[PDB]
């Protein structure tokens, strides 16, 4: 029982930390997409402003 | 369990940091597109202004 218990806990922490680390860096990805697509829209309509 | 755990966490951080770094620089891409397509529209209708 405890054998396949640690089996199951690791086996699911597997498909867990997978999507988890993917989430980490897809998130910091959108973080800099934010900082950037900011300066995109921020000055598109700064020239179009004028 | 912990073996395929670190497997899964890296395997998903893979498809994560992929879209993440793509997001980084597609974002800074639109950032300068912004600074530029600004000066595009900013003076199209500066001559058309006149």
């Amino acid at each position: 029982a405890m054998s396949m218990a640690v089996e199951s806990t690791g086996n699911a922490k597997a498909e867990a930390e997978s999507r988890a680390e993917a989430a980490r860096i897809e998130g910091e990805g959108s973080v800099l997409q934010a900082k950037l697509k900011a300066q995109a829209l921020a000055i598109e309509t700064e020239a179009e402003l004028e």
